[PDB]
DNA sequence: CATTAGA
DNA sequence: TCTAATG
């Protein structure tokens, strides 16, 4: 955790780089099975050879080990961070839309900065469009005071449609969060659940409704259950305009809302944790679901959720407020 | 780990 | 269809 930190740090750098960069999926897939080993690893990794008797490790990061323990560098970590056309990819790839592949396709045509990517609007998708059009917006943090009142907002559309669904704003924000980046919107209905072969139309009228407002502006993706888009609280009596929110809503069967919305408002630690807990008290937990464990090995069976009450009970804990679901 | 675009 | 990008 601090220990090792640097080793596992300089180890992700290295990998993130072939995987993105490179087309390395292995050295990349090297890199951080071995940062996560002597992540884990109890001690002052001393030397090369000591880290080495580890798992995952291989003489080529043995090696790298050493030069760093030796110098506070590393060469190929130098010249990577150096390397403009590295550089490149490591920044296009903030486009939303833009992942490593177009960046580096975009690279060997000569794409390397915004602009270009402006003067190229066309070699550009509307994914992309946008996420160059809002590409500032897109970068800033969300204040939990505006949150609020976007959470406001959609709320009272959600209801003002059919007053039958039911939505919740899961993420850190419900976890308390200052901020947030984007806005989480758990939307589910009683007409829809497991079985009751869809009905699009339940996510699209709220859709719908959000942009008949202008609270949506625009669309990243919208398909029959998960609507990906761009919302922006009114810019009130001028000289204060609203920033691009990112933002994604849902469509859930109503069996297996508190089962997700548990889920989605983490954290990734409380989770597991959670997770980790239904387990001896013979469960299983997942984004959907919570079956009770047979000793065969496994088993099935999907329990009653009403609440997340409910899937707290079972696994008989105490109700933990989504505040203190840090871990 | 599953859903959407797109080509 | 596969393959990409987001979460
Ligand atoms: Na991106
Ligand atoms: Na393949």
């Amino acid at each position: 955790e601090t220990l090792n930190g640097g080793i596992t740090d300089m180890l992700t750098e290295l990998a993130n780089f072939e995987k993105n960069v490179s087309q390395a999926i292995h050295k990349y897939n090297a890199y951080r099975k071995a940062a996560s080993v002597i992540a884990k690893y109890p001690h002052k990794i001393k030397s090369g050879a000591e880290a080495k008797k580890l798992p995952g490790v291989g003489t080529k990061i043995a090696e790298k080990i050493d030069e760093f323990l030796a110098t506070g560098k590393l060469r190929k970590l130098e010249k990577i961070r150096q390397d403009d056309t590295s550089s490149s990819i490591n920044f296009l790839t903030r486009v939303s839309g833009i992942g490593p592949s177009a960046a580096r396709k975009f690279v060997d045509e000569g794409i390397k900065t915004l602009e270009d990517l402006r003067k190229n609007e066309d070699k550009l998708n509307h994914h992309q469009r946008i996420g160059l059009k809002y590409f500032g917006d897109f970068e800033k943090r969300i204040p939990r005071e505006e949150m609020l009142q976007m959470q406001d907002i959609v709320l009272n559309e959600v209801k003002k449609v059919d007053s039958e669904y039911i939505a919740t704003v899961c993420g850190s924000f419900r976890r308390g969060a200052e901020s947030s980046g984007d806005m989480d919107v758990l939307l589910t209905h009683p007409s829809f659940t497991s079985e009751s072969t869809k009905q699009p139309k339940l996510l699209h009228q709220v859709v719908e409704q959000l942009q008949k407002v202008h609270f949506i502006t625009d669309t990243l993706s919208k398909g029959e259950t998960k609507f990906m888009g761009v919302c922006q609280l009114p810019s009130k009596n001028d000289e204060k305009e609203y920033p691009h929110r990112r933002i994604d809503i849902r469509l859930i069967p109503k069996d297996q809302y508190y089962c997700g919305v548990l889920y989605f408002t983490g954290s990734d630690i409380f989770n597991k944790n959670m997770r980790a807990h239904a387990l001896e008290k013979g469960f299983t937990i997942n984004e959907y679901t919570i079956r009770p464990l047979g000793v065969t090995g496994v088993a099935g069976e999907p329990l009653p959720v009403d609440s997340e009450k409910d899937i707290f009970d079972y696994i008989q804990w105490k109700y933990r407020e989504p505040k203190d679901r840090s871990e």
